[PDB]
């Protein structure tokens, strides 16, 4: 939306 793709985006970047 809001969260979700802006917080995949997060996640997956910092860890794998």
């Amino acid at each position: 939306n809001y969260h979700l793709e802006n917080e995949v985006a997060r996640l997956k970047k910092l860890v794998g």
